[PDB]
């Protein structure tokens, strides 16, 4: 018998799913956080553990939904160079043994522009542009890579993207601090993957974050950046504490 | 430590879980128990102060756990809004908003409260749902500062707890129902035309109480609890 | 895809779900893993910085996942407070607060930490619960800038993880218990008089660490985790 408001019973698939996406408050061994970008975004600097960071007067457009993409944050450049939006978390809490997995549902802009730089992975925070590691998107080209002190230390082959298209990217932290990134179509079909040779860019302080960052490299406004529907964080953690 | 049945309280907990990743439905609620200095949102819901509105100390009262009293400032059109964006709630979503609220000790012609859609912040040009002007609750639609539809009025009791349910219909018409704190229907209104809707940040749907005048000290409508319940089509590929 | 049993893992997650819409219970916890810039609340809990207090980088240590270290500024009475309003925990709620915290590498007479009720922010006039001054923990009450009641002191060790449980009694008295990181009880105090209570925004209940002097660079007490559990009167009419 199925559980009721007055009498106990079994748990439905819908209740199981709900529980699977519950944001961690007090941790034991698993960490989960996700945000679906449905909230009014004026002055919104975090949600469900995730930092939502605007710099350089980046233009967060009106929230919309399209098709199955519920809550979408479109992003437009400003007159300040390096303006960015970052949805991410601190690296200090996800050491290599946590095997953090980050999943991002994102839409390419309606026109590519050489000024567009997006990363799914680790990155310098804010207006910074010197360090990143994961799936990098410059203009219409996606590729796995590492950038350190503004130098490309490692670069995979490129996958050319289409404008106004929904994509999924999974970033996977490996136990030696290397990473694997996988790009999928909106139906989950694998399109591209890259596994790093060297360890990811890491800073275990607030100069860096891990997640999604989209940025305009020039000081011209009105350039569309990458829109975000959904981000998910999952990791294994050590959080066994004495109960009193 | 052993897998078993799900408790009725556990299922009740899950039933009011604030949506993180949407699949089939949306839910959000806020019970106003948090320290309110610099609090601009909770549980997906916007908590918007404008015109230097005076948010009084949080209190509880009987079974009304967590109550936000609100008082006017010296800025005309000052308001507090607890709400969400309409763009995420199209007519198919069939959105339902429930508000537990308390009328002030004294009514005032400067008080304007809306449960439904409304101009954001200092705006007064557009609203649809249950409109409270002075002591009078009525269903209605206002667009560009003019009434387009107005139901009969209901005289509310001062210092009294009410419940309002706003229902979005699948054709974007609405129905509003006012209950007493006992849960018995006191007043209802079903709209003829479609509600006021703006699918951008110039509007919100939820609860808004406002002072139309620049006189401070006027108590507006206090809020205990707001609830958002909707249907969503949000199936994305798992990877 | 098919209905069935609930796992122990699922049962555990639901047990520590942060209360949204209340019925008979309240729970909130925060584990200090978030980027702290501009962060003033999380999971119902106020996270308050005053006097330009220096929040260090979030770290984790052993099984202490998400830790917020805290350092003094040039403002006397600069503090960090993780807590909630007292109006929402009347004496009948029997609130229980649990704090996991680490002492600094060096004690200093300027260090003042409270688990329990306290003046907010730069305030230092009122507190009750487990008070830590310099290297000494003790149960006690201070009101209007004067001790009213003071338990025996217990000498803490530097760079050491501790747990404190604060328990609200039905007559508004309190019991505090101090534990080792493995959960061995080390100290307890049960008050004779009622706790410090102010049911407004001049006070909070939870954790507060403060530097009494205008000298920067003095480490205060780090916090890993805070929990709030209580009974609530929130049975209201449905629909
Ligand atoms: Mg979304
Ligand atoms: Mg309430
Ligand atoms: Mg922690």
């Amino acid at each position: 018998p199925l559980a009721t408001e007055t009498t106990p019973g079994l748990m439905s698939p819908s209740e199981k799913l709900k529980l699977s996406t519950l944001t961690t408050s007090i941790a034991t061994s698993d960490f989960y956080a996700s945000y679906d970008f449905m909230m009014h975004s004026i002055g919104l600097t975090s949600a469900n553990n995730i930092s939502l960071l605007s710099t350089g007067n980046i233009s967060l457009q009106n929230i919309l939904s399209e098709g199955n993409h519920f809550g979408v944050q479109p992003i437009v450049s400003s007159t300040t160079a390096n303006a960015s939006f970052l949805a991410g978390m601190l690296m200090a809490i996800f050491p290599k043994e946590s095997e953090l997995e980050v999943t991002v549902y994102f839409k390419t802009p309606s026109a590519f522009n050489p000024a567009q730089l997006t990363v799914i992975g680790s990155t310098s925070i804010g207006l910074g542009i010197s360090d990143r590691s994961g799936l990098i998107i410059e203009n219409g080209n996606a590729f796995g890579g590492i950038v350190k002190a503004s130098a490309a230390t490692e670069t995979g082959s490129t996958y050319a993207l289409s404008t106004s298209t929904w994509y999924i990217c999974k970033f996977k932290m490996l136990t030696d601090d290397r990473f694997k990134v996988t790009l999928y179509s909106d139906s989950g079909t694998q399109l591209y993957s890259y596994t790093s040779t060297a360890a990811m860019f890491r800073a275990d302080n607030a100069t860096a974050h891990i997640g999604f960052k989209t940025q305009c490299k020039t000081a011209t406004a009105g350039i569309s950046l990458i829109s975000i529907d959904l981000i998910e964080f999952k990791a294994k953690v050590s959080a066994t504490r004495a109960k009193v």
